[PDB]
């Protein structure tokens, strides 16, 4: 009980920004989940032993894919403990254990192709799961890993608190397909504006962490510039793959997805800053005001795409 994770001064005091980077030395990553867990939770929340044999089972169930591994797992729990930390009195203690566990999980078992490509190659999960096919299979993941002996983090729970927490896992886990992105922000645009938003109301809360999940679902154009140029060659390594195995099924990918399309990469970068990047973190700072410094990143970031197609960089 008495035993604290510390970090480095220099990691102590970054990790409280938005735009802070995990780095690249992989064996430090579940010390640093253990400690946002201990300090947005409690030192008490899970059992050290139970929470450690947890993370290193979730860490081996992520596959060694460009994006969507282990990095990506722990850089989306890290955007949510940004958030309950400058937003400390509005979440419950089952949400906060929830929503951290949920971004370590919310990809688990990742190939790297798209809910779309799943259904074009005919993938058993697709007939398994007709609507946010890979989202499913992450809760499932999830549920499977919690029932391995010794890995059940909520034991200490009543029955009820243990179904509302693996709800909440459930609905956030959902909410990072970027299908259901769309209408939710529209939704609780609509709420905010006319003034019916009201975080007393379950749907209502729902709605607002469902906008979290892709807030940090989306967190690598809210990173310094440099960070996020090259999260960016990551994200399209594996739209690059898609592309390929899509052809290899008789079926022109879309440009974002094709390797000899690369030059068009900076306008689609555009589109995709103010189609949803911007759109996000804007309804998101409305709700949750200490959260605008997502939104100031991601807008620094669109000058920088915008600075790249220019011929400036
Ligand atoms: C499946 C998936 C969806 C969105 C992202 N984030 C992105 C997307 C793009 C186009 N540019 C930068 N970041 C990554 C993966
Ligand atoms: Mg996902
Ligand atoms: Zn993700």
């Amino acid at each position: 009980g008495l035993m604290q994770f510390t970090l480095p001064v220099r990691l102590c005091k970054e990790i409280e920004l938005f735009h802070f980077d995990i780095g690249p030395f992989e064996n430090m990553w579940p010390g640093i989940f253990v400690y946002m867990v201990h300090r947005s939770c409690g030192t008490s929340c899970f059992e050290l032993e139970k929470l450690c044999r947890f993370i290193m089972s979730v860490k081996k169930n992520y596959r060694r894919v460009p994006y969507h591994n282990w990095k990506h797992a722990v850089t989306v729990a890290h955007c949510m403990y940004a958030i309950l930390q400058n937003n400390h009195t509005l979440f419950t203690d089952l949400e906060r254990k929830g929503l951290l566990i949920a971004c370590l999980c919310h990809d688990l078992d990742h190939r790297g192709f798209s809910n779309s490509y799943l259904q074009k190659f005919d993938h058993p999960l697709a007939a398994l799961y007709s609507t946010s096919t890979m989202e499913q299979h992450h809760f499932s993941q999830t549920v499977s890993i919690l029932q391995l002996e010794g890995h059940n983090i909520f034991s200490t729970l009543s029955s009820s608190e243990y179904e509302q927490v693996l709800e909440i896992i459930r609905k956030a886990i959902i909410a990072t397909d970027l299908a259901l992105y769309f209408g939710n922000r529209k939704q609780l645009e609509e709420m905010y504006q006319t003034g019916s938003l009201n975080l007393n109301n379950q749907s209502h809360r729902d709605r607002v962490i469902g906008l979290m999940m892709t807030a940090c679902d989306l967190c690598s154009v809210t990173k310094l510039w440099p960070v996020t140029k090259l999260t960016a060659n990551d994200i399209y390594a594996e739209f690059w793959a898609e592309g390929d195995e899509m052809k290899k099924l008789g079926i022109q990918p879309i440009p974002m997805m094709d390797r000899d399309k690369k030059d068009e990469v900076p306008q689609g970068q555009l589109g995709f800053y103010n189609a949803v990047a911007i759109p996000c973190y804007t309804t998101l700072t409305q709700i949750l005001p200490p959260t605008e410094p997502l939104l100031k990143a991601c807008r620094d970031n669109l000058s920088q795409w915008e600075k790249v197609i220019r011929g400036e960089e």
